[PDB]
């Protein structure tokens, strides 16, 4: 925990700085409030089990940032090729997540080190 790892001199982790497990979760839900009213986006998502895909991305988010959370969802390659998503849309997704970010009151500096973070992941999620 938080605790434990500055008992041990471990550096602040984005996850921890930004509210940790409960943070990723508000964050989640109001992301795909936005992407699903969206209506250049909200197509991608058509049958898709949302319950499901949230869960997923709240642990893969929450791994990516630092968190301990297991990431039990496929590799991002697998499930995004031949999708269609090109970086127009990418874009427009991660524009939703910092959305999302500023309305949860992350600091402006830390959304731009989370984007640093989420960014390169386009080369695996585009085909476009
Ligand atoms: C920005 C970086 C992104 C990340 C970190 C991300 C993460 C994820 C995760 C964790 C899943 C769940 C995989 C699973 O079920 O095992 C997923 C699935 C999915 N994502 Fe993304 N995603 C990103 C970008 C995008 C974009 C840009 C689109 C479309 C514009 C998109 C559309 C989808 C769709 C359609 C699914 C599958 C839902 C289904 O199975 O029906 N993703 N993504
Ligand atoms: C992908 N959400």
């Amino acid at each position: 925990g938080l605790l434990s790892r500055l008992r041990k001199r471990e550096p602040i982790s984005i996850y921890d700085k930004i509210g940790g497990h409960e943070a990723i979760e508000v964050v989640v839900e109001d992301f795909y409030v936005r992407v699903l009213a969206d209506d250049q986006l909200s197509a991608f998502f058509s049958g898709t089990n949302m319950s499901r895909l949230k869960g997923k991305q709240v642990e893969f988010f929450a791994a990516a940032l630092g968190g301990p959370e297991p990431y039990t969802g496929a590799p991002m390659k697998q499930v995004h090729q031949g999708r269609g998503i090109t970086m127009h849309h990418f874009s427009l997704v991660a524009g939703h997540l910092a959305d999302a970010l500023t309305a949860a009151g992350v600091p402006s500096e830390t959304i731009t080190e989370i984007l640093g973070v989420i960014a390169p992941l386009a080369v695996d999620v585009t085909s476009g």
